[PDB]
């Protein structure tokens, strides 16, 4: 028997444990548990450091992906690489810390090429240009109120081969950069987006790394165009099947964690 979870404030609704636990039923771990704990980044190290020995690893949500990347011993590139993790992993001497959001974003969207559209400049940003890039997107325009953090982001998307660009909201460059990308993902607020729903809505695949409520006013703009629309329900799918894939040394149950979103 043995424990995982999620650590992050606040996490009441976290979905993670319904796609965790119905792996763990389709893989015949059914003695396994995996909890929603309440845990800030201060928190943290304190919470998994009393972690028993029966402990596998995490899932690390808001706030603490960046004092998860520190609390580890050992790091992936890729982690490294977009400066945060979402997963520590238990090591015979230590913690492993990884970032699955990358595999969130490139498994959500399955394929794309050319010119792509970010918005924000932190959070699961970064995974999405990495993310992006590694399915060999060519060309990133982020799309940011924070025009710091932007150029922090363009430089990653520089350093992963893609050509990158900030674009400032209300600069009056957005409808050209919408027309001129086949994929948007979004991992600002539903509220933030809602007031540029009428330009984005043109956008022929949008990503919203929002899932609930549901849907946002961006998701119901380019659905009434007829773009097409993923969910952060389908980024919370393709993220976990690593950490699942990490936790448990068994392949992901895909099907059977595909019945468990379907049902969320």
């Amino acid at each position: 028997p043995k424990k995982a979870g999620v650590l992050g404030s606040p996490i009441a609704h976290s979905r993670s444990p319904q796609l965790h636990l119905a792996a763990y039923r389709a893989l015949g771990l059914h003695d396994w548990t995996y909890e929603r704990i309440e845990c800030g980044a201060a928190e943290l190290p304190v919470v998994v450091g009393g972690f028993g020995p029966e402990w596998v690893g995490v899932s690390v949500t808001m706030p603490g992906k960046f004092a998860a990347l520190r609390f580890a011993d050992e790091r992936t590139a890729r982690a490294d690489l977009v400066g945060s993790a979402n997963t520590l992993v238990r090591t015979p001497h230590g913690w492993r810390a990884d970032n699955t959001d990358i595999d969130g974003v490139a498994g959500a969207l399955g394929a794309a090429a050319g010119h792509a559209l970010v918005l924000g400049s932190g959070g699961t940003a970064p995974a999405a240009v990495v993310g992006l890039a590694e399915l060999g997107v060519t060309d990133i325009t982020v799309v940011a109120r924070n025009s710091d953090k932007a150029a922090r982001l363009v430089d990653l998307g520089t350093r992963v081969g893609v050509a990158t660009r900030f674009c400032a909201f209300d600069s009056g460059g957005l409808a050209d950069a919408v027309a001129a990308a086949e994929v948007l993902v979004s991992t600002i607020p539903a509220e933030v987006a809602a007031g540029y729903a009428g330009t984005l809505a043109a956008i022929p695949v949008l990503l919203d790394a929002i899932y609930d409520p549901w849907p946002t006013p961006l998701a119901a703009a380019v659905g009434s165009a007829g773009g097409r629309v993923i969910s952060g329900l389908q980024m919370l799918l393709h993220q976990a099947f690593a950490q699942v894939e990490q936790f448990t040394g068994l392949p992901a149950p895909r099907e059977a964690m595909t019945c468990a979103l379907a049902a969320l």
